[PDB]
């Protein structure tokens, strides 16, 4: 009688409740009779409302519970309905944008409408507030896809409310037919969404094939209701408009709207780089425009005439062109953005106004610069002062354009591109959070710009002066003379600057990591965590930290002895670990709190485990739990997390209700005996993996078996094996520790309740379970429970008997009501307490009909949305089906729900006339609280973990993921779990929540567990557009460098490696042919260069040292946050494992598949770069080039060094056998992406080739020009021509007739590698650049050919064949070189065992059973392993012979092949006996040609 039995005791048992359940029920019933809601959906939402009303009034008064629920749903500043109303109903979106900007920089009007709205809300009676929330929930509970479009539902709510309040409805006598709201209103909107993606093909539904710019999605549908212009587009069937009807007559005609003639695309996606320019224009302005000024200032030789350090007016006016560059990036950004947006919507007339202001600013920068340059008398103060002034106009332009957001440019004079309410409403940072965001980004760019000047630019001052002034003394080609080879130093310079332009971008990410690592270690030190202390200090203080931070002991109870309560909670944790078979009996006893007889007889005493004492008493080093154990992990994280700031909890009865929502489609529920016991079966594979867990399991099995002394025993092995594998049972069993934790806390903190029962221990467990049923709900969404196979159906029924309180929501098809129509779909809810019908299926508690099949998109989010109407409580924890939790973490739930900042706060009237928006303290609610996750059994994955504390403080966390909790009333009123309209990562998934004003938090003291499993389409999303062009700079820099700046960093690293190869092949080609001066160290600029006539290119060659260091640091800096994170928690040695797991990540898979899986990914590019790297080292050797050898050897030889059983003799040559069988058997967006980049690379190699044959420094005349351009044509087209020539034999004449053509292509391609080698007169260095050029030239030839035939018909299939013969030889020759490289190590005896020991010693040593072959097949194995062994040794004898052939052919004293040709073919073979050292004391005949 002292403990109420009613379902909602905090409301019903309180006498201060303004309205009873009877009145609240009559309101829900009246609304259903009036608007035709489903009766079963009304019962669901009536139950949902009462739980919200009972979880709220659990911690406040019932009057404040109803008032705060009305504010959060209808009329508060946190209500999405108030935001939509002030934007779409009152045209006040621009006023909201003005005050957002004014409030963001802090640490008839809008104000009159706000005061008028608060006074209308304040006069509502409690019954009117119930009717408002009930109407919204009833509309929300039958929306089922309009839940994804929040603002479409606000419009439907207002149409329904206006109709409801009218005499047209109050005077109506008959009720609306049941299901009328869904049939007439919701279903047509669903049919629009479905017909955008699906088509009817003779009766079924199959996806349409359309680009994403033809599909009107959820966002394009939602945004119509953001503006009064959009609502003015809603048109009825008869032709009229919806807004032409009185307010109360519009709901009744929402079924006559032709939604196809209304909805339209609001944001079209385009080419990826067009979005990067607009969305991240502030990133390009600073790097691109500061780079210009850095290099214009440090390159006086580009504007000095007849090179003279004076005449500074030219130096200042040349830097001042960085303001013209910044003003031009903004023009291009505005032009790109003008193509994403429809031309008459939401703004975009302000886009044309902005373009003209940016054209004025750009003219102001350009104009006076033209005056300075073109009106100078070759020290004119009329131009020396202009140049100085225009340098600061340039600087001020750069600062303005890289600070101020693009969308908020010139908006002070529809002024915004998108509505502010829903797109530009980010929560500002205040106080210490704000100053840390400033300090991070000031430090990142003060350190970046400081050392990018001294190391990237000042080091280049002499290379720029030298390479831009020297002219080569070459002879050149026959076709153009010496006009291309005398500008080679300038071509080398232009490539060097372009390579340093990309290093300018890699530099910023280098400093983002360095600064964030220091700030994430100084934050831990300041917060007191500061983990360098031994674990003895962490564990000794644990007993006191359990009393404070877990036990809610702020003295409601009368000061019980703390040791009693800690023991009751510490022991339950350990017993939980012991029943999980993680602790042995000798471990547990040393860890428990033990009752001991007192000094006084007939008494008991509590004493702490030595674990809490022996750590302090370090005389001994006993083991309480095993090394590297899971109990070692969980206890060490538990004690470590309780050393951090944790909010103090509420009593359990004051706790909010929450829900765990889990989507399930096809995952395994339980392991069945078939798949555990029948190359090693599952059950015996687990014993090998979890040995000590199993023996403790059987040891308990022995006790249980001998207790009864099998169906009981066969189950506990299915359960034991399921709890070690990724199953749904393991997740459900792990997250029912919330029910166990809530019961334990309720019992430990309420001794009076327990003592009240006093021996009625069975009746107490009813009381503890009644409370845990009230505060925790587990909801699993089983999408296909209606189509479960009987073994799966039996698995699900086992869940509902082990856990009666678990609820399962499922889709329930139903025959069509009339023949030749669509089946009816329902959402149904069952649980363990449901009556079990005759057919073995439980009768559903609720059964709500949908408009149609809800699964229209990418799966998970549609599943979560159908089951979302059955969630209860204030918070939802999203959970994935392959997770699990622990009791010691589930004990911290009351302090994780306190991160939403609604539990221990005062309640004020949200409609009080005194307050103004600016002084309200609840304007930005916490939307998401994220938590750490443990992966049991990547760069950015563990980048975020170390930075998560700093990124959450400065607003940089946008994670709508699976391990985290959400504010249910905030999120479900604003679109829900996701959008279901695209393989988006969850790293940036809740930014709709952040765009709409919610904050996203991160707690470091909670950690669940989860099992493991190009730019992307993320860059084309509108959320990047809204975030990029509207965030303030400090918060834009955190947004860019967290997710998208990481993906661009990877791209820039690759581009920087391909531009170094093009630069190196030209810088080594220039150093090979030049006599370079002795590089005197510590010498002035105009000092004497020792060999008179030399080239001073040693400074330019040393640039390779500096670039190599830069890209070496850039590689190894991505590991610093990885090592520091593990070094600071594990402490000494586990950093090494994560360092090597990260580094290594970067039967026997055959070469036929392993090579083909990485051929177009790393092998092809890395084999072309290795040829270019090979030329670089032989042409001019430098030590730093070794790192590019190691980094390219690994890139190619990684997949073939970790393949198990790759390196043994016998299996090696059998893999070659199937490799050969694989070879024979089997019978403007493209141009601007990889066609021009492919031509530039061929041109850059062509320049390097022709210069190395330019005879630099040979005393020649006009007829000593070589025709090295012809050598390219002869060695590029001729192998292609003969590839086509044989295909005309096949048509003139299917493996024998094809392998002859396949064999011919290999022969000719190798033959012309030999033809080039002799055209260069047997010069190995000149051949390498010759062959590289031809490979790149054929790639360009096919690349333009492929796009030409893939935008005649008989050749449209022929061209794809000649492209393939040359392609085939590329695979044949490249494949063997990988194989031939395996030769020196297979001949090492005992290499397979030697290699495979570390293949399993460093990793867990998984064992595959050694195969046993027939003694008849073995005789065939011996033959065939020695059959193709004699072929691999012969292809190696042909590949080798092609190398020692021309190499030995140097014994050709006779002058050179073809001494008597004349004309376009004279000197087709490079001359010899020519010494290109024309430097020295000789000063006559300066003219080498
Ligand atoms: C060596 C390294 C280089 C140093 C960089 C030097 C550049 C200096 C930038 C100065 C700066 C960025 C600071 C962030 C540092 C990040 C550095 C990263 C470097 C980038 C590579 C600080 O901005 C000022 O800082 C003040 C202090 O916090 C604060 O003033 C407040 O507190 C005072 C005290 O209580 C108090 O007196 C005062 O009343 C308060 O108002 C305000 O934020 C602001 O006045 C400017 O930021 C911009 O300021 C704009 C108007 O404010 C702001 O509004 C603009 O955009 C909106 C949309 O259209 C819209 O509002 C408008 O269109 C437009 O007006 C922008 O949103 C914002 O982005
Ligand atoms: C103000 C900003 C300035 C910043 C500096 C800008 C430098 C950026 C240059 C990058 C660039 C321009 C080259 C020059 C073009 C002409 C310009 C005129 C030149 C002067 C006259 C060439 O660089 C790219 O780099 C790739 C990596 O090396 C490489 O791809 C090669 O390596 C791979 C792994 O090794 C491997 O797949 C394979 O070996 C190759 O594919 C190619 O070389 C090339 O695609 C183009 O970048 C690319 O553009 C793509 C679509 O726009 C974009 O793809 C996205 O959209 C696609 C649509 O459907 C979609 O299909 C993609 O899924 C999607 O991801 C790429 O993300 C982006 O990379
Ligand atoms: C000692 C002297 C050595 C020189 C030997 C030279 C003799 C060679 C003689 C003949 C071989 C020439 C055949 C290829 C000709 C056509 C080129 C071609 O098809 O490119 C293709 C790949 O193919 C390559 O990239 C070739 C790479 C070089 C490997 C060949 C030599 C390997 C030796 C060096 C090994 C490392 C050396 C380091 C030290 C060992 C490009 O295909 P794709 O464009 O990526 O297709 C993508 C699909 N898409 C278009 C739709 C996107
Ligand atoms: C970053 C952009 C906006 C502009 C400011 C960059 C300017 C750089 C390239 C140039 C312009 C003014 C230069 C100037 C400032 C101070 C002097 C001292 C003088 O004895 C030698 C040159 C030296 C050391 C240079 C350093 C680099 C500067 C700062
Ligand atoms: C990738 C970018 C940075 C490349 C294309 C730019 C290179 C420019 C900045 C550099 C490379 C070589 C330089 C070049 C070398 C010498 C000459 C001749 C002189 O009478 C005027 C300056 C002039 C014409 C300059 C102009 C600027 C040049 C062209
Ligand atoms: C990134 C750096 C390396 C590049 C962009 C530097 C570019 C500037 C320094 C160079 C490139 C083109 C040059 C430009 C082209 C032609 C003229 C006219 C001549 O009578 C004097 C030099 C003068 C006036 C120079 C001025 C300086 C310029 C603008
Ligand atoms: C938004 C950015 C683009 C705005 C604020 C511009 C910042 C520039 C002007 C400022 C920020 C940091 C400054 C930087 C830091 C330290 C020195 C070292 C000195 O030997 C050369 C100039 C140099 C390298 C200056 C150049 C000017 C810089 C680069
Ligand atoms: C990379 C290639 C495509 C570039 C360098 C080719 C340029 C050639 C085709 C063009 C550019 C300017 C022309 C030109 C300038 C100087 C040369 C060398 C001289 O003795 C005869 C005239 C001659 C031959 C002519 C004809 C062809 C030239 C050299
Ligand atoms: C990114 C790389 C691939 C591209 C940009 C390389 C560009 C450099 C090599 C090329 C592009 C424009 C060229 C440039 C334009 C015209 C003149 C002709 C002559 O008077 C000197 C060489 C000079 C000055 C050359 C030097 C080399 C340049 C600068
Ligand atoms: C005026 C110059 C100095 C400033 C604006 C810099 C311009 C370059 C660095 C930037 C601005 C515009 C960019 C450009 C616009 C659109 C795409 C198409 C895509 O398929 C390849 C990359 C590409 C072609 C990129 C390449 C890099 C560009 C050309
Ligand atoms: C001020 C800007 C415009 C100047 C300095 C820089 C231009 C660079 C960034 C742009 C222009 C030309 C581009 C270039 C042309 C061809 C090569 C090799 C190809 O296989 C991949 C793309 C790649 C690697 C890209 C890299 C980025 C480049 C080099
Ligand atoms: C990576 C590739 C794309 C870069 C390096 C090549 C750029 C070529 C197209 C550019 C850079 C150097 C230029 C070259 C340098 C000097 C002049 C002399 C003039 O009388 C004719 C044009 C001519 C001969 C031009 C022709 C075009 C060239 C060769
Ligand atoms: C792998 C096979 C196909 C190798 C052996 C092919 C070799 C032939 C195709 C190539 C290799 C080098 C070539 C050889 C080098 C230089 C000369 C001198 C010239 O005045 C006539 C052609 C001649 C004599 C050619 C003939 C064809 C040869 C011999
Ligand atoms: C196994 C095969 C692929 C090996 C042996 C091929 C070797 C050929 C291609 C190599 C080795 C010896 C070379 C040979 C020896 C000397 C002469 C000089 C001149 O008179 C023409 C080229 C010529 C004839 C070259 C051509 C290329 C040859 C013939
Ligand atoms: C190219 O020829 C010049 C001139 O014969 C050589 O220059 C000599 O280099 C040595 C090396 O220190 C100096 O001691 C001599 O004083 C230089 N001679 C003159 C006249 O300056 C140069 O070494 C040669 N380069 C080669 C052979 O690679």
């Amino acid at each position: 009688m002292a403990l109420p039995n009613e379902p909602y005791p905090a409301w019903t048992a309180d006498s201060q409740s303004p309205v009873s359940i009877e009145q609240i029920e009559d309101i829900f019933i009246d609304l259903t009779n009036r608007l035709g809601f489903q009766r079963d959906s009304m019962r669901n939402m009536f139950d949902h409302f009462m739980v919200l009303l009972d979880s709220r009034s659990s911690r406040m008064s019932p009057d404040q519970a109803l008032l705060s629920l009305h504010a959060d749903y209808i009329g508060g500043d946190t209500a999405n309905y108030k935001k939509w109303y002030f934007a779409a109903q009152l045209d006040m979106d621009d006023e909201i944008g003005f005050r957002n900007m004014s409030l963001g920089k802090l640490s008839n009007s809008l104000e009159a409408a706000d005061f008028r709205w608060k006074a209308k809300m304040n006069q509502l009676s409690p019954l009117e507030r119930v009717r408002h929330i009930a109407l919204y929930l009833l509309c929300w509970g039958e929306a089922n896809q309009v839940r994804f479009t929040a603002e479409c539902l606000c419009f439907i709510y207002k149409c329904a409310l206006d109709y409801l309040d009218s005499p047209l409805c109050q005077q109506r006598q008959e009720p609306m037919p049941e299901g009328d709201f869904l049939n007439r209103v919701i279903t047509p909107i669903y049919h629009f969404i479905r017909n955008q993606v699906y088509e009817i093909v003779d009766g079924r539904f199959v996806k349409r094939e359309r680009d994403h710019n033809k599909i009107v999605g959820y966002d394009d549908l939602n945004q119509l209701f953001w503006y009064p212009e959009g609502i003015a587009k809603i048109v009825l069937e008869d032709g009229t408009k919806l807004i032409e009807l009185p307010l109360e007559e519009r709901y009744l005609r929402l079924g006559d709207v032709v939604w196809d003639d209304v909805f339209f695309k609001t944001y079209k996606e385009t080419r990826t780089w067009l979005h990067l320019v607009t969305n991240f224009n502030r990133i390009w302005v600073m790097h691109i425009s500061i780079f210009w000024m850095y290099f214009a200032y440090n390159s006086p030789t580009f504007y000095t005439h007849n090179y003279n350090q004076p005449l500074a007016a030219y130096k200042w006016a040349s830097c001042a062109l960085g303001g013209t560059v910044a003003s031009l990036i903004q023009i291009v950004a505005t032009l790109c953005e003008w193509s994403f947006v429809p031309r008459k919507w939401a703004g975009a007339q302000h886009l044309s106004r902005r373009f003209w202001f940016l054209c004025i600013i750009f003219g102001i920068n350009l104009g006076p610069i033209i005056f300075v340059f073109a009106y100078d008398k070759d020290y004119s103060t009329a131009a020396h002062v202009v140049a100085a002034v225009m340098f600061f106009v340039a600087v001020a332009t750069i600062i303005f354009f890289s600070i101020m957001p693009l969308g908020g440019l010139f908006t002070s004079y529809r002024r915004y591109v998108a509505s502010q309410t829903f797109t530009a409403a980010f929560a500002p940072l205040h106080g210490l959070d704000r100053w840390m965001s400033y300090l991070v980004w000031v430090t990142v760019f003060a350190a970046k710009y400081s050392e990018s000047y001294y190391f990237l630019v000042l080091s280049l001052r002499d290379p720029i002066r030298i390479l831009s002034t020297t002219a080569m003394r070459c002879t050149g080609e026959y076709w153009w003379g010496a006009v291309l080879c005398k500008v080679q130093p300038k071509i080398v310079l232009g490539l060097v600057i372009a390579t340093d332009f990309i290093l300018f971008f890699l530099d910023t990410y280098l400093w983002y990591i360095i600064v964030n690592t220091i700030f994430s270690v100084g934050k831990s030190f300041y917060l007191g965590i500061s983990i360098l202390t031994p674990w003895r200090n962490i564990f000794t203080r644990l007993p006191k930290r359990i009393y404070s931070k877990i036990l809610a002991t702020t003295d409601m109870e009368i000061k019980y002895k703390p040791k009693v309560l800690i023991s009751q909670v510490w022991n339950a944790i350990i017993i939980s670990m012991y029943r999980e078979h993680l602790l042995a009996i000798d471990h547990v006893q040393k860890l428990l709190y033990h009752q001991v007889p007192s000094e006084i007889e007939g008494k008991r005493t509590l004493r702490a485990p030595t674990f809490f004492v022996s750590q302090d008493d370090n005389n001994f080093e006993t083991e309480f739990f095993p090394r590297d154990s899971e109990a070692e992990r969980r206890i060490s994280f538990f004690a470590q997390s309780l050393s951090t700031p944790i909010p103090e909890p509420l009593p359990v009865d004051n706790m909010p209700t929450f829900t765990v929502l889990t989507p399930h489609y096809a995952e395994r529920i339980l392991l069945s005996l078939r798949e555990i016991i029948r190359r090693v079966t599952l059950l015996e594979y687990l014993k090998q993996l979890h040995p000590v867990e199993w023996e403790c399991f059987v040891k308990d099995t022995k006790i249980l078996a001998e207790e009864t002394a099998a169906p009981e025993y066969t189950l506990r092995t299915r359960i034991w094996a399921s709890l070690r594998s990724q199953t749904l049972y393991r997740t459900i069993s792990g997250f029912m520790n919330y029910s166990r934790a809530i019961k334990l806390l309720y019992r430990v903190e309420n001794p009076e309740i327990v003592q009240m029962f006093g021996g009625n221990a069975e009746g107490l467990e009813r009381e503890l379970e009644k409370m845990a049923r009230r505060k925790f709900k587990f909801l699993v969404s089983m999408q296909r429970l209606a189509k479960f196979k009987p073994h799966e159906l039996e698995n699900a029924e086992f869940l509902l008997r082990a856990y009666p309180d678990l609820q399962i929501a499922y889709l329930d098809e139903e025959p069509p009501l009339t023949e030749g129509e669509e089946p009816r779909i329902y959402s149904a809810l069952i649980d363990g307490h449901c009556e079990i019908l005759d057919n073995g299926r439980r009768r559903p508690k609720f059964r709500v009909q949908l408009s149609g099949n809800p699964i229209l998109g990418d799966g998970k989010s549609d599943n979560q949305n159908h089951a979302l109407i059955f969630y209860r409580g204030e918070y939802i924890q999203l959970i994935d089906a392959n997770q699990d939790n622990y009791l010691e973490e589930c004990l911290k739930i009351r302090s994780v729900l306190a991160e939403f900042e609604e539990l221990n706060v005062e309640q004020v009237n949200p409609y009080a006339p005194g307050l103004r928006y600016e002084e309200q303290t609840t304007n930005h609610p916490v939307a998401i609280v994220g938590a750490r996750e443990y992966i049991f059994s990547g760069k950015e994955q563990t980048f975020g973990t170390l930075f998560a504390r700093t990124l959450s403080q400065i607003g940089g966390k946008l994670h709508y993921g699976h391990p985290d909790f959400i504010n249910a009333t905030f999120m479900t009123t604003r679109g829900g779990v996701s959008k279901a309209q695209h393989l988006n990562e969850d790293i940036y998934a809740g930014m709709n929540a952040m765009l709409r004003g919610g904050r996203i938090k991160h707690c470091e003291y909670y950690q669940c567990g989860k099992g493991r499993d190009g730019m992307g389409e993320q860059m084309l999303s509108r959320e990047y557009y809204y975030l990029g062009t509207q965030l303030p700079v400090d918060r834009f820099l955190t947004f860019y460098y967290a997710h998208p700046g990481f993906h661009l960093n990877n791209l820039f690293i690759q581009l920087s490696l391909q531009m170094f190869m093009l630069t190196l092949v030209n810088l080594s080609s220039l150093a090979h042919e030049s006599i370079m001066c002795i590089y005197d160290r510590n010498k002035p600029k105009t000092d004497v260069l020792v060999p008179i006539g030399c080239y001073n290119f040693q400074p330019a060659v040393d640039w390779v040292r500096r670039y190599t260091l830069s890209i070496f640091i850039v590689f190894w800096i991505a590991f610093v946050p990885i090592v520091v994170q593990e070094l600071i928690e594990r402490g000494l040695w586990k950093a090494t494992q994560r360092f090597f797991c990260h580094l290594l990540s970067l039967s026997r898979i055959p070469f036929s598949i392993l090579y083909s899986r990485f051929a177009g990914s790393a092998i092809y590019m890395g084999a072309r770069s290795m040829l270019m790297l090979l030329f670089g080292t032989v042409a001019h050797w430098q030590a730093p080039l070794l790192w590019f050898w190691a980094s390219l050897s690994s890139l190619i030889f990684a997949p073939f060094v970790f393949n198990p059983h790759q390196f043994a003799w016998e299996d090696f040559f059998l893999d070659y056998r199937d490799y050969i069988r694989w070879l024979s058997r089997g019978n403007t967006n493209l141009i601007m992406a990889e066609i021009i980049p492919c031509a530039i690379y061929a041109a850059g190699c062509f320049i390097a080739f022709t210069f190395i044959n330019a005879q630099t420094g040979v005393k020649t005349t006009d007829d000593d020009r070589v025709n090295s351009v012809l050598r390219i044509i002869i060695c590029t087209l001729a192998p292609i021509a003969v590839n086509l020539g044989v295909l005309f034999f096949c048509m003139g004449m299917g493996s024998v007739m094809a392998g002859i053509a396949h064999g011919v292509a290999v022969i000719v391609h190798i033959a012309f590698f030999i033809v080039m080698w002799v055209l260069e007169s047997f010069n190995f260095v000149r051949m390498l650049i010759g062959v590289v050029t031809c490979i790149q030239c054929q790639r360009l030839i096919f690349h333009c050919m492929t796009a030409l035939m893939l935008t005649t018909q008989p050749s449209r299939e022929l061209t794809a064949k000649v492209i393939e013969l040359s392609e085939f030889a590329a695979d044949f020759v490249l494949g063997h070189v990988i194989l031939i490289c395996q030769l020196p190590l297979i001949i090492i005896p005992k290499i397979d065992k030697f290699h495979s020991i570390m293949l399993f010693w460093l990793k867990p040593s998984r064992q595959i059973r050694p195969p046993i072959y027939s003694l008849k097949q073995t005789r065939l194995r011996k033959r065939m392993v020695k059959k193709y062994c004699s072929l691999y040794f012969l292809v190696l004898a042909i590949f080798a012979g092609c190398i020692i052939g021309p190499a030995v052919a140097s014994a050709k004293i006779h002058k050179h092949i073809g001494d008597s040709l004349d004309g376009v073919v004279h000197n087709l073979f490079q001359p010899i006996n020519t010494t290109n050292n024309d430097t020295g004391s000789q000063m006559s005949t300066y003219q080498s040609h």
